């Protein structure tokens, strides 16, 4: 019926960029719901946002520089229309943070770090335009590289619980995630982030939970999904968690002891059954 | 029952980088066989050779420089040990040119790393290559263009794979893949990848395949499955193939100017039913 990737947690990739998981965790005190555009997928199949398919276009850029604007495409080449989306597929969505894009070229030789301000008004994505900081003329394919604190909410610290600015404070986002409550914390897949501190980058649901969910457009039955997380090696049950239908999953903490961080990460996700949203979950 | 990912070619992933799909095609006149070590998973879902599940892993290496050769560990940063295999799990498989990998660190603000595949300070299998200038400390690295090899006006050659070890030499390679004859021969996803020339790097299995297969964990029934390259669209069939237990696809071009080659890119395969080794194809 309904299914879910076979895999260790360890195994999988990050789907706001190209890391692999390292851990599970919580969003902090001062956040309650989150609005990634990048790593959403409902349980149906249906991809969110600017969701791609396959790790191979996450955090990714298109486009061609005439040296003060870098005029964006789909990572195809093919032509991006505002009505689309925030930004073409697999844009970054990495808000609070100053962007390193290595971009490369098909017919020339090698790579240029491309430091990006997400913060200008010539930033705007969704309008399918963001200023070229140095970067001449040509047609370039960029890949997220490493993170850094945002340049300009002055002295600001890097969260990567934030979406970027794409329009020049309606571009056709994603919505939001909401904890269902009573109980219930949303879970994140987590993986470090290279650069100059210990940035730890969250995202609902791995990458390949993505591709296999697009895959396997399962019709869904009931309003919630019931899995247990399993050690693949004992075939023991670590615990209760939920999957709703808008693509993510959750879980009951035991007070201090804590919840999902505390948890391995060489686990899997195996789906039980399909039960109601009110269900109850034991702890964790 | 065995499956294959119902998703468009155009939308998933190369198995030996990090790059989309962009077509089909078959291997040169002067290419009898092919090894290689990413993208290698047998339809049971046995990953081979150096292959990992997550295109997070493709193609990138990890280890620690003192200026002058870098002690190599798995993306994980545990350990590696010559039995474990030609190299750590993901290290980049492409021979016959020079690699061009995108440096960076956790906690540190990349620098492009020059790797020549050819010297004898090129000995990933014993976990050490040459650190060309780069300087000391941890780094991760992933592939992000290519060039000519440095040695031999060598053309670039991306249908071979580096010498793992100091030619011949036990580095527990993955097996070779044959073409079966019987007019059948060996398909290949290709990706543009960037450098100073058109160049086209083929795998064997996109890499979603590869974590779809090895979630599947589908036993191997038959000696071969027989595929439908269907149109989503009109939902039309486009060609019969024959997929393999090994982890390989073939068909039977009708024609030298007739193959996978001319298909469109957009098709999604399907598993109809397993056949007879013998089987013989309508030609494509
Ligand atoms: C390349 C880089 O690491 N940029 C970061 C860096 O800020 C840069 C950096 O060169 C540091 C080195 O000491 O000096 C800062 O002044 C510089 O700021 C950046 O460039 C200057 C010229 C102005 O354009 C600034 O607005 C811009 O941020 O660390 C920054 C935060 O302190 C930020 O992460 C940059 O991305
Ligand atoms: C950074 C880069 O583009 N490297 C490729 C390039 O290397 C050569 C060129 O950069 C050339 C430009 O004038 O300068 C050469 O010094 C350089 O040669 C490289 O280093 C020397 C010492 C030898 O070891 C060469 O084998 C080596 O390439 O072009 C070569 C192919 O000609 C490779 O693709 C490099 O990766």
């Amino acid at each position: 019926p309904f299914t879910l990737p076979n895999l260790p947690l360890s195994s999988l990739s990050n789907s706001r960029a190209p890391l692999p998981i390292s851990s599970m965790g919580i969003s902090p005190d001062n956040v309650q719901s989150v609005q990634f555009q990048n790593g959403r997928c409902t349980l149906d199949g249906r991809l969110v946002g600017t969701t791609p398919v396959s790790l191979s276009h996450v955090a990714k850029i298109r486009g061609t520089s005439n040296g003060t604007v870098i005029n964006l495409t789909e990572l195809d080449g093919t032509p991006f229309h505002p009505f689309e989306g925030p930004a073409p597929i697999g844009f970054p969505d990495l808000g609070g943070c100053d962007w390193h894009i290595n971009m490369t070229q098909f017919g020339h030789s090698s790579q240029t770090q491309y430091d990006v301000d997400t913060t200008p008004d010539t930033f705007v994505p969704h309008l399918g335009s963001i200023q070229a900081n140095g970067i001449g003329s040509g047609n370039y394919v960029g890949v997220l590289s490493w993170i850094s604190p945002p340049s300009h909410p002055s002295g600001s610290q890097v969260d990567l619980w934030k979406i970027p600015n794409y329009g020049s404070i309606a571009t056709h986002l994603a919505p939001s995630v909401y904890p269902p409550g009573f109980g219930e914390v949303l879970v994140f897949f987590m993986s470090k982030m290279p650069g100059p501190g210990a940035y730890n980058l969250p995202c609902l649901l791995p990458q390949e939970y993505i591709s296999h969910l697009a895959s396997e457009q399962a019709p869904t039955v009931g309003e919630a999904a019931l899995l247990h997380y399993v050690d693949p090696d004992t075939g023991r049950n670590l615990g209760e968690f939920k999957a709703y239908p808008d693509g993510f999953l959750t879980c009951v903490p035991n007070g201090a002891s804590s919840g999902p961080q505390q948890l391995p990460i060489n686990g899997v996700f195996v789906f039980v059954s399909w039960v109601s949203r009110f269900y109850q979950l034991k702890p964790v």
